[PDB]
């Protein structure tokens, strides 16, 4: 079994298990804004409301789940504040009453002060009926940006794919134990189980089409997920008033921030972070946007011996076939992600009166393809 210091759940993997819905009474003003963002943004009172807030201390957020919920709340409020209605009217300064606690909370949890995958996917969910299981139909997001933004579809299908891949994560100890104990059959069985889980996760990914519209995603939700690293809209970055004097650059939300998105490439010796190129640079940089325990987990995978070298060293077709089943499943996940970017970003952008993500993902897939053994 995996160590508890890495904070990986048996059921939900890297996702935050049963995350908190309500902050303590001290932070009701935060929850008031975050709960009614679709109304407050559209009616144009979001920015005024945030500007009229008091600066609240973070010290009454005691346990982890409360601190994580606050990050989700504050993060969503920040993106709403920065982008507004999402028509290129941009706030270059985040006010100190929201900025100081958000940055202090961000420092405490070891994350950048900006909405990340961990917030808006891994912590942004609840069961409807606790007695019923984890499916889209028994689930809901805590927070959304606008009405008809498809944040439920986008975030929950991402979360279900995250949870699907969790079935493989618990096999990882078996993979490393088998190698040190030279248990070839156990290793073979283990790799096949990883491939089966990654095959299943692709099927779970298909739900994206059922619950997300292309035009809605591109025009509405994409803008709210955008950050301010290399963005012309905030050239110099955002100002966190009363915390840093100069503006600071931080990247927006990305599937690259998912620990699952990276960990299997690490496990299988696919050197995605090698090359010296933009893609490798990106994947490495996004480990800082993961929770500390998860970026430590990716580190300990890298520190363990190579599964690829072990398979190659044995002159074993079955082990190679099983290894390739995992590689093949990842290739299918990259290809499918590419189909999503085409449908949800490229085509809606052409209908406007994209590419860097395609090229990024094509490199990621190409590195995965070239790691096949047969
Ligand atoms: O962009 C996504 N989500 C997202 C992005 C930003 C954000 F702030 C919040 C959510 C989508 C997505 C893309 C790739 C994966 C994925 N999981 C993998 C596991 C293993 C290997 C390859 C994987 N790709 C999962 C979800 C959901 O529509 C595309």
């Amino acid at each position: 079994m995996i160590s508890k210091e890495y904070h990986i759940d048996e059921e939900v993997g890297f996702a935050l298990p049963n995350p908190q819905e309500n902050l303590p009474d001290f932070y009701n003003d935060w929850m008031f804004i975050a709960k009614h963002l679709p109304d407050l943004i559209e009616s144009g009172q979001l920015r005024e409301r945030v500007e009229k807030l008091n600066m609240l201390s973070i010290d009454h957020l005691t346990d982890h789940k409360s601190q994580r919920l606050a990050r989700l709340v504050l993060g969503c409020i920040t993106m709403a504040y920065v982008w507004g209605k999402g028509h290129g009217d941009v706030r270059k300064v985040l006010p100190r009453n929201i900025a100081v606690p958000y940055c202090q909370l961000s420092k405490k949890l070891e994350l950048p002060p900006i909405l990340v995958y961990a917030d808006c996917v891994l912590a942004n969910w609840k069961k409807k009926d606790p007695n019923k299981p984890l499916t889209y139909e028994n689930m809901d997001v805590l927070f959304s940006f606008r009405d008809g933004d498809c944040s439920k579809g986008f975030f929950l299908v991402s979360l279900l794919v995250e949870i699907a891949a969790a079935s493989a994560i618990k096999v990882i100890p078996t993979v490393f134990k088998a190698m040190q104990m030279q248990e070839r059959d156990t290793l073979l069985k283990a790799l096949l189980e990883i491939a089966s889980c990654l095959e299943k996760a692709l099927q779970v990914f298909h739900q994206i089409h059922d619950h997300v519209n292309p035009k809605a995603f591109f025009s509405v939700l994409r803008i709210y997920l955008s950050g301010w690293k290399g963005n012309p809209q905030l050239s110099d970055g955002l100002v966190y008033e009363g915390f840093w004097e100069d503006p600071k650059e931080f990247a927006g939300g990305s599937a690259g921030q998912s620990s699952v998105f990276q960990c299997f490439d690490v496990l299988l010796g696919i050197q995605q972070t090698a090359g010296g190129g933009h893609a490798a640079q990106f994947l490495q940089d996004m480990r800082r946007y993961m929770p500390p325990a998860h970026r430590n987990f990716l580190c300990s995978l890298e520190s363990n011996p190579s599964v690829r070298e072990f398979v190659l060293s044995k002159g074993d077709a079955g082990l190679r076939e099983a290894y390739d089943a995992c590689v093949k499943a990842l290739v299918s996940l990259r290809s499918y992600h590419l189909q999503i970017v085409t449908k949800y970003i490229l085509i809606p952008a052409s209908q406007q009166p994209g590419t860097d993500l395609m090229n990024f993902l094509k490199t990621v897939r190409s590195t995965t393809e070239k790691s096949l053994l047969k």
